[PDB]
């Protein structure tokens, strides 16, 4: 099923060995056999179903690009990055039918490392789409992230599209970085509120903690205070942190 | 009088009971029966100059707007519409004459439903005048709020602007969209100037609250000590809301 | 040698009394005469590489010509102008090669100076470069401030960036405006870097000031809390004054 597969670990592992001795044929030798067993893993993963076997045959897949960048084939780079798309589109397929959120997470760093190495390589039409990808999933991650309301995922979200945004700059495709760097805005303005909502609890603890024991100058209710005036001071500074990423948002428009 | 604002009512009711009914002729009639109602009673308002009136009657008339849509008499509703405008106009008229604020603020929030009730009507020119006349109100609490210093009128004008930009680029007009971004980002800034002015106020407050009391740890200087501290941090909580308000603003010119 | 330049000083202040005279002729003298001798001091300059001689012959060149406007001679503006970009771009060579600060700031004030004569003058081409070379000054402040790190001068460059956009909107350029502007923005935000962290610092204080003496509930240990805790709000109204700034320098782009 899946360990069958261990064979392209070992032939791209014999690749990056067999090139600094001098054969160009013999490494290009186990970069083909990668390519044609990962090739296979298209199809064993169909069966299987497993979502780490697609992100580890997409990851074989891009280092496969970027040996046969050395090796001096741009034409097998370009399959390569190609063969990436067509995995990395088919996690997209089973993180929205499985619904995880991690998943959706790690096939986002995948369609951003395929959209780097696709111009080093020479496809930038497949890049395109790689980083058109990439934003899907991110976008995904907004609906799941407001679903579930996690500010860990809201995170995450938030530093991809972030991360998709300059992949588009280094693309050359500014519709692209603007419409990721919305996104980044939109998620960390979401956070601002969170955030925000945090330092009112605090602040009404600050204001029950005191206004009834200000008539009390005991020495266990001041040091009392004291711990509830840094535990706001401490929360207060995330936000100057959280609305500093958002001027750092606002600016990558521009 | 008062009589011929329930007797609106009452006609309004009827047009849409005789809708489900299946009545055409008598649901127009009922329709027919309260714009010239509302007409009476624009020149009755305009005779005893009654904010209240003028108010009821605008809300009568845009739900007449309301209505001869449903009935299918988008001219009905046209007039119905442009007749709330000559009573909003009218409260622009009784807000400078009586230098009352508040009917600014409730005039504005006339103009925009007359904005967002146009459209649905079909009378897009209309409407834009409606979002003009909404910008004229709010940069009449401009002036009105740069004079009394109020740091509320200030607030309710910039929500005010920034549902103008809503309503505005529902109706189309980027211009106006953008020409109420621009003013409420003029307000939220003025903001945080009146607001950090305070933090520099109170600064200096915990810092002649101290260099003096540093040297004595008394129970009522210690416990006053705590007191300004907290109300720095009720200060400050005001300057990272009203800085996220700036955040929003700055992200709705993207 | 530096005694030409008090000749010159007296020979600038003879043309506006002689136009108050009458003396049309007598003060395009005295306009010539300041210009051939300011001439002089640019040669003079030149060989001994004092940077002080260097700005007081720009910032007579620069007063000739707002003298040769009044008189009535807009080609002895023209060539004013025009020399003392030659002297704020030689002084823009010097303080590249010595690498002060000092000189790279008021540097900047004069090409500022420059731009805003010129077009009082009639030659944009020269104000246009005067910007430019403000500009190419100002990112040379970024160059010099990113190594010392100092949070003062990425003050004063973002200050000059506002001011050549300020300028650049004065000229007709706003590709300099937008370029100026977008400056700023670099600077600002590095400057809420270097602010967060150093409110990084006094939030681990303000947890080790504690989370021990906590414990300790001593008149010497709650001073010294108190001590800290404002310490915090001296700098996180730093943060939020800086942060203001950003959301000011990101609303000029609108």
């Amino acid at each position: 099923t899946e360990e069958k597969i261990e064979e392209a670990r070992q032939s791209i592992k014999e690749a990056e060995r067999s090139l600094r001795e001098g054969n160009p044929e013999k490494a290009l030798d186990a970069v083909a056999r990668a390519l044609s067993l990962v090739n296979e893993l298209e199809r064993l993963a169909r069966k299987t179903g497993s979502t780490e076997v697609l992100i580890e045959a997409a990851r074989l897949a891009i280092e496969v690009a970027r040996v046969a960048l050395k090796v001096g084939s741009p034409e097998m780079a370009q399959l390569a990055v190609e063969l990436a798309l067509r995995l990395v589109q088919e996690l997209e397929r089973q993180a929205r039918k499985t619904g995880s959120t991690e998943v959706l997470i790690e096939a986002a760093r995948l369609a951003i490392e395929v959209a780097r190495v696709a111009f080093k390589v020479g496809s930038p039409e497949t890049a395109r789409e790689a980083a058109r990808t990439a934003l899907e999933l991110v976008e995904e991650l907004e609906r799941q992230a407001r679903k579930t309301g996690s500010e860990e995922v809201l995170e995450r979200a938030a530093r991809l599209a972030e991360e998709v945004a300059r992949v588009a700059e280094e693309i050359g495709d500014p519709e692209l970085a603007r419409k990721a760097m919305k996104v980044a805005i939109r998620l960390t303005e979401e956070l601002l509120k969170k955030s925000l909502r945090e330092l009112r609890r605090i602040l009404e603890e600050l204001k029950e903690m005191l206004e009834r024991l200000e008539k009390n100058p005991d020495k266990d209710v001041i040091v009392k205070v004291l711990k509830v005036i840094v535990k706001a001071i401490e929360a207060s500074v995330e936000n100057q942190r959280i609305s500093a990423d958002n001027q750092r948002a606002l600016a990558r428009l521009a």
